[PDB]
């Protein structure tokens, strides 16, 4: 990631979800 904003196009481009934020384990994916 860069910040929280690179987890907004991660599971939206893989699955069918929306937003996210970045922790030090990876990207969080919220619907």
């Amino acid at each position: 990631c860069t910040t929280s904003k690179e987890c907004w196009s991660v599971c939206q481009r893989l699955h069918n979800t929306s937003k996210g934020w970045c922790d030090h384990r990876g990207c969080i994916c919220e619907s």
